[PDB]
């Protein structure tokens, strides 16, 4: 099912590098630059000449070293807004997958690793001519600088009531009668109740899938069964809470319908927090105490909590923010909020666990607007000519080496009007 595509001296490219790196980028919001065949193997032929050059220098490149990504494999790509067949309708198996993310992004990294040794001009606090004598020819096209803020919080878990999870235990011993005495389907009730999405639209299933993979009380409480419409008992997980009826199994697969019911937070009990997180801020404002030690008290994001309370932004690895890369409730809280001003208790989507929690911010700096000044704004100008000039000399050094390292390309696909088309006689 797969061809060679190109060959990049001793390494080679598959179709099926192709087509997975075409999937994910059309994930990534890819907008093409015209047939993807063109440019795809392309993009991949020049993350070889880095990786080959990567090499050839010295191991100075840790060529990834394979676990180095591991970290980030896990941590961003398994984290998805879904996974297991979600992931898996393209081709290849989730193993695999594994293998080739990991293979695709330890090769990324080195890529990184090598442009960043391939230039030694970028220096810090160093004129680069004054700023090429200070946006040399400046045209009547500018750039914007939009507005920078700097943001702190205090953040509260809402502690999930006991009589809600004894209500979803209810809902479902009841669920468990209903079906039993026959006065409605379970495939009906696991479709309108479960909050398994994706189990719930087919019916409540979960297909012949096993493996272990199931999370381990469920599994442990799954096999166990064996009279077919058997009503499990309510076993809690990392998810929420499950009753399960076995389909079918064959060997250690096994096909088992679950109605999922997640204890989910009262609006009272949001209520309640946010009035104390009022009462901390009224506290906070008669300085009887500074946001900056409730921080450290009584925050509860623990990345932040120690460090002021202040947010820190993933883009730019620093505390400023741009109105964007913030979460949808802070910036929409911090619009209307001025300098050094406390914000009302709100309740906001924890990003990463994707539960409720309340909290409150303090805008701690805010540059509004503006425009590129060059009295500033000056290490914007510097970074912008750097980097222009660093991309025109690796596409020097990339013009270079594609005439001095070897290229072979299907006959199929030596068609496309390639971009840096050094690749031919």
């Amino acid at each position: 099912i797969d061809e060679v595509v190109w060959v990049i001296g001793d390494e080679a490219i598959l179709k099926s590098d192709v087509e997975e790196a075409r999937l994910a980028a059309l994930y990534e919001g890819r907008k093409f630059d015209g047939d993807p065949y063109c440019v795809i193997p392309e993009e991949l032929a020049v993350q070889k000449l880095y990786m080959h050059q990567a090499v050839l220098d010295s191991i100075e490149v840790p060529e990834a070293e394979v676990i180095q990504r591991v970290d980030y494999q896990i941590n961003n790509y398994i984290q998805a807004m879904g996974t297991r067949e979600k992931l898996e309708e393209y081709f290849n198996k989730t193993s695999t997958q594994i293998r080739e993310a990991m293979r695709e992004n330890a090769r990324d990294g080195l890529i990184v690793q090598r442009m960043q040794q391939k230039l030694v001009g970028d220096i810090k606090v160093t004129p680069a001519e004054v700023r090429r004598y200070f946006k040399e020819l400046p045209q009547d096209s500018i750039p914007y600088v939009p507005t920078q803020v700097e943001v702190q919080i205090i953040t509260q878990q809402p502690k999930i009531p006991v009589a809600e999870i004894e209500d979803v235990k209810r809902r479902l011993r009841e669920y468990t009668d209903r079906i039993n005495k026959g006065e409605s389907d379970f495939s009906t009730l696991a479709l309108l109740y479960s909050e398994d999405r994706g189990s719930a639209i087919k019916g409540g299933e979960t297909g012949f899938m096993g493996k272990g993979q199931m999370v381990p009380e469920y599994a442990n409480v799954a096999f166990n069964l064996q009279d077919t419409k058997k009503i499990s008992k309510i076993v809690e997980s990392e998810y929420g809470f499950h009753i399960i009826q076995l389909i079918e199994k064959r060997g250690d697969r096994i096909n088992t319908r679950h109605i999922l019911l997640k204890p989910k937070v009262s609006d009272k009990e949001l209520d309640e927090a946010n009035a104390r997180l009022d009462s901390i801020a009224n506290d906070i404002r008669s300085d009887k105490f500074t946001f900056d030690q409730a921080a450290s008290a009584l925050s509860q994001d623990k990345d932040t909590r120690n460090n002021h309370g202040l947010m820190q932004n993933p883009q730019n690895q620093t505390a400023k923010f741009e109105m964007q890369d913030l979460p949808q409730e802070i910036a929409k809280v911090v619009d209307k909020m001025n300098i050094g001003e406390i914000s009302k208790a709100f309740t906001m989507v924890n990003p990463k666990d994707g539960k409720e929690v309340c909290a409150i911010v303090k805008l701690k700096s805010r540059i509004n607007g503006h425009k590129a000044t060059i009295t500033d704004d000056y290490q914007n100008l510097k970074e912008i000519v750097l980097d222009k000039r660093r991309e025109e000399a690796l596409q020097k050094w990339i013009v270079e080496k594609q005439k001095h390292t070897y290229v072979r390309i299907n006959p199929a696909w030596q068609r496309c009007d390639f971009k840096y088309p050094g690749w031919i006689k």
